[PDB]
């Protein structure tokens, strides 16, 4: 039961699993609490499964299986890692690190160069609708699609769990104030380079498959419509993005630092 | 058989089902242009009951029946009279006759309100998308829809066949160059009616019950998408309105000059 | 003109209108000959609104429009429909399908349990005597009335105009030597019936409303009040309905043969 | 006021006129009352005008004039005998004494040759009959007829006013225990008569133009036509005759004996 | 016998048969007494009827017979009125009232256009003379005839009983000291009279059958020949004419008072 | 250092690593002493690389890197998993588990079918010789090979490490009194099978990967040629691989059961 939370704390989602588990309740309740998870946790890792339906339930045989779509991937009890080679094959990423996938599927996504003017208009009057990826603020980028009575703001700075390995590793390397061990991990960095060098081991953590790439800011009913409370989610998303990967390079150096 | 095509007569729709009923043609084949004549009717009859789903099947009582989303309204035998009292309760009409139901369903319309900017986008770059009434070219309307890869244009003029009657009727009458009976039928029609007069008898007449008031215009692939091509659509749809009702109350002054 | 001797000629009334008309009578005289043939197909109809003051007269509108106590209930150019749906509504069938109405009016009236002893002194000694309905030859009824100097005999074969029209196409349907064709009818008829199987539309025929029910003979002076003749008159009735009755049965089948 | 009572009371009638005008009562209350009991009185005075309408009213000159069918015939300040010179034009006797006119006026009239059998069924089945005059009881005569809701029975012993007069002046005649003046009043008897006599005058008396002759007996609702009551209401008649003729001639006694 | 003596008042005759009769006197001397007053009352009340035997005798019966000429007319108990349509017919009255009998009967008659001159001759020197009816004194008439040895003068002033009435109605009417009600007796005289507006009735009383009109003046002897004396007698007659006139006027207004 | 003691421990070979680099000796030692380590551990590993020179150095990044006929495979620090997928294409396994590999290299390999009788000439007379495997005592096999002064027998039981952890893992879970949880072990041990249903992990475990499968006892000088000695070294060599073998099957029991 802990290894899911520890699966869901790479993403900001905070599962309450453990808790769960023992406040004996029943398998309707536990099924329903990990899967709205998950697909909480799917959206911030960058993974651009949005159009799979990401599911989770306990099995038999003391363990929890992942599902995408129907069919099973893995199972918790099969580490880390053997979930991120199962949902790569069916992610698609460009040379940027973002989702060539649709999140509504077959049909129209307008490009990422559409002027705002026009966005307001499909967010006012229009029903269905999907954006592609256009430059956001700073070096970041956004996406937004609606479906349904519920609008959809996803933006994303794209950063692999390796790469996210590395920065954390330059930053504890930096904070050295012997100058003499500074100098001894920076030669080492040159070939190995800055993670293999701090460390002289984290293939079972969690952080070392899945990390924090985008952020999901939804909603629904006659808000999912305004033009102006739109241009108010895109920067709450945006923001809590910022918070979110700032506070997992802060985990990281908690770790690598022994 | 030819009854059916005087009832798909009054909406510029060529059925030719005495033709094709004396073609030996199977049954699967004289469904399908039953049904394809009556779809292509209700769209120029201005009925608005392009919400519910038309269908046409000949009945092994020697009969044909009219299909609405299931249900059986009516038969052919059975007067072209019966058919109009049975989708007059399935349709809603305002104050200036036009069709208040949305044409494809429940979900959002863009009001009339809207400036041709903003359509271009929802035209560009949105998926399904459709529009309320605004006021046309002259004292017409029109409205938008675009469901699937198919983009419809129905502009109409609303115009019942009753006040069709008697338009015809006023233009036998003012037509006749004998001054001293010209005087005798409006001196009726002043009671009566323009209609009642010229006849001093047509319920069992079709042209009586449904009349052209509007016509459907469509596109599909990338014209439905091109701004371009939908602004030469919306003219082609409107003449073919001139037209059409251009046509019928020149037939029906035909019949009534008797 | 032709309309209303159509009209009057599923009573058993010829009333030579449409050669009266061309008579160039005046107006005083065709509204008297047009007033004197209603009555006498109302009573042949069995409507029972002999307490209606059953009256016509010709309009300057170029129609004939029908007249009941005072007000206008239809006209003749309406069709043979509306008449009888203005007429339905004041009349007051029993279960049988005779009047409930007294001929007379506001008064007394003898039941039909009453023996022919007591009717012999209310039609030699009495002034002014209605009787009810009594089961009389057959499977008819019969009823008698006086009012002033004349007395009256109506016996009456309930039988509805669509009602007529079903004994008609059971009679033409049995008349058919070709045993495949009469099975055919006859599997139609277990269904639609005995008509709608015959036909595989007579709407605008006057047979399809009205039809003989009754018939009306009278007698006036001192035959009026002779119980001798008051026997005669009631089998001179009952004869003129059994040959009435039996020849709209024979000219209905002359029309739905085709 | 009193010469109307006196007036009324040689019907049995009593009016209470001379307590009705000093009882301060309207016009319209004191010419009902009047007309009423001057209907009362005619039915039993056996005048036989209940063919025509009896009325009365008091006139501004003072006096009281009596009414028939719209013209004044007399006044009652003009004495008993003007009113008895005016309806006798009016009135028809046969030989017996009693009124040939009808009742009801023109129409049929059953004989009194009619079986009580077909009298029951004019009764209880007919609504408005009248019959002629028909021997009764004794030396009697009786006659009945119905009009509306109402039906009466007119009992009848004709008796003149002047052999009334006879009849009392042999009874005090008779009644004479003085053999010696009971034979000159049978001497003189011989040529001047039995009234004659006993005077050796009465001309302003009301009792020598006016006598009772009839009674009629009425009956209303449901109880006009039972068949068993109208056969309670003839002997309720001939015994209210029996006791009327028997009081009167007993006050005639009264007068003629001074 | 109190009859005879109302029915003598009416002319200044007062004959005392209630007291002759009570007298115990025999029946020639009833007879008598009788005779010679209604021939003085014949001879005042302006009959005219001096041709005639006048003579009364009572009856057996109880009763007093007129008679006239040999045949009975009337008799006294028959009333005051009977008398009177009985000398009626036997009298013939001009336009101004008088009598157009002779009184001596079948002979000659002076006419009243002699003049006194020619009078005295015939008083003095003739034996048998009439004279006719001339203009007296006043408004008044005379008239002279001589049979025997005796002279008669009857000076006459016609009068009608009803116009008495009428007269002495006016009188007591006039004298009404009371405005109001003597105008409304007025407003009554228009219409119905004087007489019949003072009583708002005396058919039996016998000043409403014979007035005086005549005063009859009688002279035998020499006294009857004599032209002085003659002139002497026709003022005796005028005068007890005004006096007997100027008194009935005066008894009859003390009747009406009431 | 501990790590490469531990991936010694799984073939029987007391390395001492911990020991001598805690010892301050020289690298020259160092590298000599896992060199003499890994060459004793592949003999008994049951891996037949042999044929390959195997030796090991500690590299100056802090890690410990093995080497193979000069070429070098893997790292320590990069766990026990990353060797075995290393030596593993290296390695040709028939279909009973040993090694295909000629120990001597390219050359002459007598089969396993020669008779003892023509071995111990091999052994005595011969100078190199290299034996193929035969069927030895029990179910294991055996082979032989001399390269110069030194005489090689490898007797082996193939078993892999995968078919090592379910051996170990039903020897404890047969050992399990409770019969309620035994029974729910085996019913999940016939899907999952004998290791994963005692777990309901051990990657980075070194038995899981390297197990103990053959003996290689040596014999130098003149006890390498002396033929009665030769039948001493197989069972010393067959007794050392049932107690190595009998060893490994127990510390693999002490680790499955928490």
């Amino acid at each position: 039961y802990a290894a899911f939370d520890t699966l869901m704390s790479t993403a900001g989602v905070d599962s309450q699993i453990a808790a769960l588990a023992a406040s004996e309740a029943d398998a309707g309740t536990l099924d329903a609490a990990l899967t709205q998870s998950l697909q909480e946790a799917q959206g911030r890792w960058g993974l651009g499964l949005h159009h799979l339906r990401h599911e989770a339930r306990l099995t038999d045989d003391g363990d929890i299986e992942i599902l995408t779509d129907g069919r099973p991937s893995a199972r918790v009890s099969e580490g880390f890692g053997a979930l991120a080679q199962a949902y790569a094959p069916m992610q698609a990423l460009d040379e940027r690190g973002l989702s060539q996938w649709a999140a509504l599927g077959e049909g129209y996504r307008a490009p990422g160069d559409l002027p705002l003017a026009q966005l307001k208009v499909l967010i006012e009057h229009a029903r269905d609708f999907e954006t592609d990826w256009s430059a956001g603020r700073g070096e970041t980028f956004q996406r937004v699609w609606r479906k349904g009575d519920t609008l959809f703001v996803e933006v994303a700075r794209p950063a692999s769990a390796e790469a996210a390995l590395s920065k954390a590793a330059w930053k504890v390397i930096a904070s050295i104030k012997d100058r003499a061990f500074q100098r001894e991990l920076m030669r080492r960095s040159e070939k190995d380079g800055m993670l293999g060098a701090l460390l002289g081991n984290l293939a079972q953590l969690p952080e070392a498959h899945f990390t924090v790439q985008a952020f999901v800011q939804t909603l629904s009913g006659a808000a999912a419509r305004n033009a102006e409370e739109y241009r108010a989610a895109l920067k709450t998303a945006a923001a809590a993005l910022e918070e979110y990967q700032g506070v997992t390079t802060r985990q990281l150096s908690e770790v690598l630092r022994h």
